């Protein structure tokens, strides 16, 4: 019971007990929260609540001190102290941002706002708030019953009465019942178990609601700059290959911590592995939200770094198939290479936290905690998509609020920008350069002729919520019958029900916006399906053109973002 205030670290036994993370909250801030908020109950070594028994008072406000008990106006002695008193509750040692982060429901984006430019401590205590709250919602979802078993990758579910039902896609991961993790999707539907499994009639699923543990590290260590590289060794033998990043790599060793923004194809991966040649004597860990992001870094230290000194750390509950080539688990190598989630308690010369739009200041705060290293690289690009937000409802969330780093890429700049895509056609980046990146991105490879954007609105139809738009894939259909090199093209699109109907019709592969990020392929076909804010969402667009390195087809509903496309429109 004994801390330390969230609001100004003035020593406590207050700890506001309706809020859902029990903060420690000191004399004076105590008051201006229970004061202004419907929070009233006040926790110590003993609640205040009334002592008299049978009396249910336990609003701060209504209580008083009755010798060493606290009682209320009905029951207080007549030597006796009102709790709340001239802006203090009394307690042992003796805001308004505080008071909407403890009680908003973190369904708006100004509560996201507000959670990012608050102070440190009050970002733990929001990113603690709102994790904790994003678990107790997973218990208002249905139970999902096996109701029969056709073959090996399709079923038919029942599901619980009263209770919603969850969205189905592969960004809500069921665990069946332990017979391993499930995803679903869409009465034909498709069953896929983590680990293989006789899918067995009456067998239950329930969503992974994991605890959430405290926040104790801050999102970002404060910044310290150094006049000479600190505990880092260069070469002045680093490959020409690298040699672009040279200055970059320097900079990274006269800073605590520094931010590089790097579009789509403009090296992100090349710096990052890079770093390790330049400071070939470095412990690095590479981590990153995703166990492809960190595949992604993996692939690349495979090119360049030595094989015996990396290892791909994979949690003992092995969810998906990862990367197989290093050697696994063995946190002492010089090349660590693992998850957020994953992460062991250790130190290291250098950390790059690659992909950091999808980090949450959760995640932030968890590396912080877990890794303890001379210098930390976040890695990433605010113009590309943020971490799924499944409470967010209302509003739109700006990338300067994705988290503390993307605030600081926004507000004052990264520290390094990638400025020449070197992977897509400069159609392709002469659009997303004007979208998103200030006209800064530069291209690499000339015009390629291949970028095609048409503008059909088509039909739509829905999937629940999930839509289809039967038309933009006929036209496809279409578009491929006289166009037969693009046979080899992924298909694209912001929905999974478009991509289900598209994958039958059409045959190619299918991938959604979100999905695909951090992927490149030759050619790609895109529907844009709607012209929801989903489907508008400018950093969704910028990452679905820029996976092609030769083509894409646009099939387009929105007609600012057509006519934003620098591609040759085609008719019918
Ligand atoms: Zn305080
Ligand atoms: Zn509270
Ligand atoms: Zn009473």
């Amino acid at each position: 019971a004994v801390g330390a205030c969230v609001l100004c670290n003035s020593q406590t036994s207050l700890r506001c007990g309706a809020c859902i993370r029990r903060p420690f909250l000191c004399c004076k801030c105590c008051y201006d929260h229970v004061i202004s908020t419907s929070h009233k109950l006040v926790l110590s070594v003993n609640p205040y609540v009334c002592n008299a028994p049978g009396c249910d008072v336990t609003d701060v406000t209504q209580l008083y001190l009755g010798g060493m008990s606290y009682y209320c106006k009905s029951h207080k002695p007549p030597i006796s102290f009102p709790l709340c008193a001239n802006g203090q509750v009394f307690g042992l040692y003796k805001v308004t941002d505080f008071n909407a982060i403890a009680t908003c429901d973190w369904t708006n984006a100004g509560d996201y706002i507000l959670a990012n430019t608050c102070t440190e401590r009050l970002k733990l205590f929001a990113a603690e708030t709102l994790k904790a709250t994003e678990e107790t919602f997973k218990l208002s979802y249905g139970i999902a019953t096996v109701r029969e078993v056709l073959s090996d990758r399709e079923l038919h579910l029942s599901w619980e009465v009263g209770k919603p039902r969850p969205p189905l896609n592969r960004n809500y991961v069921f665990t069946g019942y332990q017979i391993g993790e499930y995803t679903f999707e869409k009465d034909a539907v498709v069953y896929r178990g983590t680990t293989t499994y006789k899918l067995n009639v009456g067998d239950y699923f329930v969503l992974t609601s994991h605890t959430v543990m405290p926040l104790s590290a801050p999102t970002l260590v404060p910044q310290e700059h150094y006049v000479r590289i600190t505990g880092l060794y260069p070469t002045l033998n680093i490959s020409d290959e690298f040699s672009s990043n040279v200055a970059n790599y320097q900079k990274v060793g006269m800073q605590k911590y520094s931010t590089l923004q790097g579009p789509p194809g403009t090296g992100k991966s090349h710096f990052a592995i890079g770093l390790a040649l330049y400071y070939p004597s470095a412990r690095i860990v590479y981590t990153a939200c995703s166990h492809a992001a960190v595949d992604a870094l993996c692939e690349k230290a495979l090119k360049y770094l030595p094989i015996d000194k990396c290892s791909r750390i994979i949690p003992a509950r092995a969810r998906v198939e990862c990367f197989d080539k290093f050697k696994v688990n063995s946190t002492l190598e010089q090349y660590v290479f693992c998850t957020v989630n994953a992460l062991p308690e250790t130190t290291a010369d250098i950390v790059v936290f690659d992909e950091i739009s999808m980090a949450t200041n959760y995640d932030l705060s968890v590396v912080n905690a877990r890794l303890r290293a001379k210098h930390y690289v976040y890695i990433g690009d605010p113009a590309q998509l943020p971490a799924p937000r499944t409470l967010l409802t209302k509003g739109t969330l700006e990338p300067e609020y994705f988290n503390s780093v993307c605030r600081l890429m926004k507000t004052i700049g990264p520290d390094m920008f990638l400025g020449t895509c070197r992977r897509c056609p400069a159609e392709i980046v002469d659009t997303v350069s004007a979208l998103v990146y200030d006209n800064k991105l530069k291209a690499h490879k000339d015009k390629s002729a291949q970028c095609f954007k048409m503008f059909y609105k088509g039909v739509i139809t829905h999937d629940v919520s999930s839509a289809i738009n039967r038309p933009q894939i006929g036209v496809v259909r279409e578009f491929l019958t006289r166009n037969p090199a693009w046979r080899k093209a992924v298909f694209i699109s912001p929905y999974n029900s478009q991509n289900a109907v598209a994958s039958k019709i059409l045959g190619l592969p299918t991938q959604t916006v979100d999905s695909s990020q951090g992927s490149e392929y030759d050619y790609v076909i895109f529907t844009q399906t709607t012209e929801t804010a989903h489907s508008c969402n400018v950093n969704r667009f910028n990452v679905a053109i820029t996976r092609a390195k030769v083509g894409i087809l646009c099939i387009m509903s929105d007609r600012d973002l057509y006519d934003k496309l620098q591609f040759t429109s085609l008719e019918i």
